[PDB]
């Protein structure tokens, strides 16, 4: 499987397995909750293989990530993704043409949720 790279809030305890490279001694414990987490980046190998990186956003990373317009961008194409508003606090879904677009542009719901939940 190909990498996930999750971009967070800052959460003590994140609901979503063994650490590779962190700024700071994570915990992980079994769903999953990952606690100890700060503002930086993680890196886990999870087996039974693939990365997880866990990105634990700043304030000024919230800005690009949760703050900013939804994009199409310049392509055509038709891809369902989601962007966090944060006028209504909730995650929307739009149609994004494929390329150029902006960090407010998650895959899943659910890792929007992660990236945004909470931010006004
Ligand atoms: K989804």
């Amino acid at each position: 499987k190909r990498g996930i790279d999750l971009k967070v809030q800052p959460q003590e305890p994140l609901v979503l397995w063994r650490l590779l490279r962190g700024d700071t001694d994570v915990r992980v414990e079994r769903q999953v909750e990952l606690w100890g987490l700060k503002e930086g980046t993680y890196l886990f190998q999870l087996t039974v293989t693939a990365n997880v990186t866990v990105t634990v956003l700043s304030t000024k990373q919230t800005e690009d990530y949760c703050l900013a317009s939804n994009k199409v961008g310049r392509c055509r194409g038709s891809f369902p993704r989601w962007y966090y508003d944060p006028t209504e606090q909730i995650c929307k879904s739009f149609v994004y043409g494929g390329c150029l677009g902006n960090k407010n542009n998650y895959l899943r719901e659910e890792e929007c949720i992660l990236a945004c939940r909470g931010v006004d």
